[PDB]
């Protein structure tokens, strides 16, 4: 089965720490990202996800939140934890990260989106 | 002060309800789609969101995960919470649906990508 | 049958003249964007696309790039040529804004997401 | 410099070629994915896009639409040419997948979204 709980490595270099994902499928660590979009100084910050758990699937879809610390943005991570051809556990996720903008019409370019390749680290 | 908490609807017309956000910028809340992608019969469903809360913003930054109860999928929605001009609560959001593969090698189409504008309901 | 070939404009504000289709399905035409993610000064870019004609559909499929002349970006939009409900056209897009970065460290935040709803102008 | 004149093969397995990018940017080009969404049979598709001209850029910006000969849909590329450390030119780009849906009230799941990594086949 795949499983979330445990350390994990990016491609760009983050680190990501997941827990014991309860029967409600719910979860939480900490991420230390490498790299940021903002120059302000990196701090680790918490994150707080799902799972889903329907079929109680092996290679499960999953969802979590980055409250960044250190900036006033917030980053989302869809993904599913996979077993890939290798035998190994890979987490391909894809993200969206939005920025803080003051007046609202602002809002039409405050969103980034991207990939991510979740290794256990 | 824009405030996550309380009954929303959508675009799309999905009502979603958050409760008190606390200290630590945590909420949890059901959300009740008025649209699907598969066809399965559509459930209320838990909601795990969290608000960022670096300068105490009025308009603060936010992202949820929806845990589907009738479905293998996973949507992470963020944000931001606008006061609009007319002096209305507005949430402008991006979300990013996730299906469940049966292969990493059809990873590549598993996720979907759109908007949604809340309104106080 | 929706059509492409006109002027029209967008909930932002941008205005954008597509010229008629050829055989082939391809177009072109100019963007006045209304907005810029950059402080540059705005002007109007050209716009070269195409259309889907498969099953010489009514509502077609269709996607272009706009070549910015004031600035070292790209912007594409792919959507569809939709006969609202009240019986006018509306074009449902959704666009991704590749910005131009120096080191290739730097392309995990060079991508921009986001909607836009053009109407007959 | 980095050109976009050429062969290319990317992660999916996907080949693809472009020829002369002309003064005013435009280049066409083939496609012949190795992947598909819909279950129907893959043909080579028609390649319409344009690189950004702006300070005579090395490493430039460019957006291309694929109009797929095998489906109603259309998929828009953008990205950048990069010519990665160990001396190589390597294109970076995010799509968006647009599916033609029977009804305006269905287009909410008609784009996908993900990534893409070329190399000089
Ligand atoms: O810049 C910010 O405001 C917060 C840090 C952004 C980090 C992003 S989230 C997606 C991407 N992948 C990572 O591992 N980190 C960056
Ligand atoms: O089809 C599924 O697997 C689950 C349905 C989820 C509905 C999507 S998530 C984002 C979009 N906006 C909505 O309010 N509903 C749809
Ligand atoms: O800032 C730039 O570098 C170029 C202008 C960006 C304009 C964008 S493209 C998507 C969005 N919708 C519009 O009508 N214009 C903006
Ligand atoms: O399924 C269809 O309707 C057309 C198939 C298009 C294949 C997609 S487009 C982006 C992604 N990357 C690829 O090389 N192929 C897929
Ligand atoms: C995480 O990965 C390694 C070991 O786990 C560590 O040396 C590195 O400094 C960490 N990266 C960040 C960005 O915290
Ligand atoms: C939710 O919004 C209103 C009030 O909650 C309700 O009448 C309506 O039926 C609901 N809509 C959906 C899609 O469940
Ligand atoms: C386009 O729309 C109107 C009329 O077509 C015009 O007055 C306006 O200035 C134009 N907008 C831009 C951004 O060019
Ligand atoms: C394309 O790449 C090589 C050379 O063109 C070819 O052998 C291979 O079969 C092709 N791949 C696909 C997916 O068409």
């Amino acid at each position: 089965k795949c499983s979330l709980t445990g350390k994990w490595t990016n491609d760009l270099g983050s680190n990501m720490t997941i827990g014991a994902v309860n029967s409600r499928g719910e979860f939480t660590g900490t991420y230390t990202t490498a790299v940021t979009a903002t120059s302000n100084e990196i701090k680790e910050s918490p994150l707080h996800g799902t799972e889903n758990t329907i079929n109680k699937r092996t290679q499960p879809t999953f969802g979590f939140t980055v409250n960044w610390k250190f900036s006033e943005s917030t980053t989302v991570f869809t993904g599913q934890c996979f077993i890939d051809r290798n035998g190994k556990e890979v987490l391909k996720t894809m993200w969206l990260l939005r920025s803080s903008v003051n007046d609202i019409g602002d809002d039409w370019k405050a969103t980034r989106v991207g990939i991510n390749i979740f290794t256990r680290l």
